[PDB]
């Protein structure tokens, strides 16, 4: 639940992404896999990217971060009423792609530390407040499609 000065400050935040959606896209997909090496095996199309360089060159890692961050818009632009978009993906991640919620909270960190790395200084405490609601919010939702399949 966030209010609409906080939908506010996350939309704000969300046009610094979508002036370069590719590059932000990439970057959280480095910082998740970097990070997190076991959530790379969970992707059969980037299994193979055994360096960091590797990712950075990868094309289709950035045309896949682009799908990722403009879904993941689409669904903050709903300022929380994204059943319909959010449905999908909830399905898609648990039963086809198999992805824990957990791997949904290492992206969530992961996109607040991109929002830092790429906006030093620039990313306000009110600002990350909101969006890391707004992640929960969207990971809390995630959850409650997870636990009606059984998904862990
Ligand atoms: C912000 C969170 C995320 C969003 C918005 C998102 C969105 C998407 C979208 C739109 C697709 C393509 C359509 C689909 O298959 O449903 C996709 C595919 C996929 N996602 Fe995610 N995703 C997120 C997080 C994750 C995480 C954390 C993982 C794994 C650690 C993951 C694993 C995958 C995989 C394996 C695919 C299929 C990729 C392929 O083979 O083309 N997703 N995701």
């Amino acid at each position: 639940g966030l209010s609409d000065g906080e939908w506010q400050q996350v939309l704000n935040v969300w046009g610094k992404v979508e002036a370069d959606i590719a590059g932000h896209g990439q970057e959280v997909l480095i910082r998740l896999f970097t990070g997190h090496p076991e959530t790379l095996e969970k992707f059969d199309k980037f299994k193979h990217l055994k360096t960091e360089a590797e990712m950075k060159a990868s094309e289709d890692l950035k045309k896949h971060g682009t799908v990722v961050l403009t879904a993941l818009g689409g669904i903050l632009k709903k300022k929380g009423h994204h059943e319909a978009e959010l449905k999908p993906l909830a399905q898609s991640h648990a039963t086809k792609h198999k992805i824990p919620i957990k791997y949904l909270e290492f992206i969530s960190d992961a996109i607040i530390h991109v929002l830092h790395s790429k906006h030093p200084g620039d990313f306000g405490a009110d600002a990350q407040g909101a969006m890391t609601k707004a992640l929960e919010l969207f990971r809390n939702d995630i959850a409650a499609k997870y636990k009606e399949l059984g998904f862990q």
